[PDB]
């Protein structure tokens, strides 16, 4: 298993605009458009992403091409921030995945702020980061994919993939 099947399990894939379970508009692997409520807002953004007038749709090559960006700019995203590199330097591989996993989804900000669990993390205390992990909006919101990253973390393999 590897990241990109980990978040192609997490995400899937709609190669027409959609809506997230926040409301937002995304298209592809996860890849959020915008937060505007404009379909047609939404539509501009997509263009500009793909090169080419979409009328909100792509093919399934532009969903993987906008994968890999987003991907490679999750972990250049946790190099860059202060927080997070020093978390991610600390890590095993695979735990390495799931916080580059909830980069992609709540972005370099947010978990930036996770301030305590991070701290666990880097401390190796899995199950009390586990615990902490689990009172936060994202677990609340999310919880069937926060326990798969939560596991990833307390054990250490891809068990919650297989
Ligand atoms: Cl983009
Ligand atoms: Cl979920």
């Amino acid at each position: 298993m590897n990241i990109f099947e980990m978040l192609r399990i997490d995400e899937g894939l709609r190669l027409k605009i959609y809506k997230d379970t926040e409301g937002y508009y995304t298209i592809g692997i996860g890849h959020l458009l915008t937060k505007s409520p404009s379909l047609a807002a939404a539509a501009a953004a997509a263009a500009a992403a793909i090169g080419r007038n979409t009328n909100g749709v792509i093919t399934k090559d532009e969903a993987e091409k906008l994968f890999n960006q987003d991907v490679d700019a999750a972990v250049r995203g946790i190099l860059r921030n202060a927080k997070l590199k020093p978390v991610y330097d600390s890590l095993d591989a695979v735990r390495r995945a799931a916080l580059i996993n909830m980069v992609f989804q709540m972005g370099e900000t947010g978990v930036a702020g996770f301030t305590n669990s991070l701290r666990m993390l880097q401390q190796k205390r899995w199950d009390e980061a586990a615990v902490n992990l689990a009172k936060s909006r994202w677990y609340n919101q999310t919880p069937n994919r926060a326990k798969r990253v939560i596991t990833t973390f307390r054990t250490g393999t891809w068990d919650a993939y297989k």
